């Protein structure tokens, strides 16, 4: 896989942003997570976690996967980094995300995650309290 460049246009969700790619507006769905929505339990704090990541990144990167790009309602589907880290993985290691959503083909960092996922169960954090 390879990383690309980007730019923040607007944070929306744990789950999505909206960034310039190729010079283009597009919203992207974070590949392998799902984090609860803002009217759910750390919803908001999934939010605002990755507003704050995403915000002070100075450096934004777009990885897509093997497989599908954009999924049915036009959003691409990629692994997010700012100034090198993952925002799929660090949801996932705080507890704000679990592992979700995850297709053959499309699925190349899915170990990585599920790690996180046991690491943030095992602390006790946020959805694993
Ligand atoms: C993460 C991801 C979501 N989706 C579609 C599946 C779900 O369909 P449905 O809308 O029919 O439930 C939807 C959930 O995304 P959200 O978690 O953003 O709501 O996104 C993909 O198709 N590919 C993906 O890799």
């Amino acid at each position: 896989l390879h990383k690309e460049p980007a730019t923040l246009i607007k944070a929306i969700d744990g789950n999505t942003e909206k960034l310039m790619y190729k010079g283009q507006p597009m919203t992207f769905r974070l590949l392998l997570v799902d984090t609860p929505e803002f009217n759910e339990k750390y919803g908001p704090e999934a939010s605002a976690f990755t507003k704050k990541m995403v915000e002070n990144a100075k450096k934004i990167e777009v990885e897509f996967d093997k497989g599908q790009r954009t999924d049915k309602y036009g959003r691409g589907l990629a692994y997010i980094y700012a100034d090198g880290k993952m925002v799929n993985e660090a949801l996932v290691r705080q507890g704000l995300a679990k592992v979700a959503y995850v297709y053959k083909g499309n699925n190349t960092h899915e170990q990585l995650l599920r790690k996180a996922e046991a690491q943030a169960k095992k602390e006790k954090l946020n959805i694993w309290s």
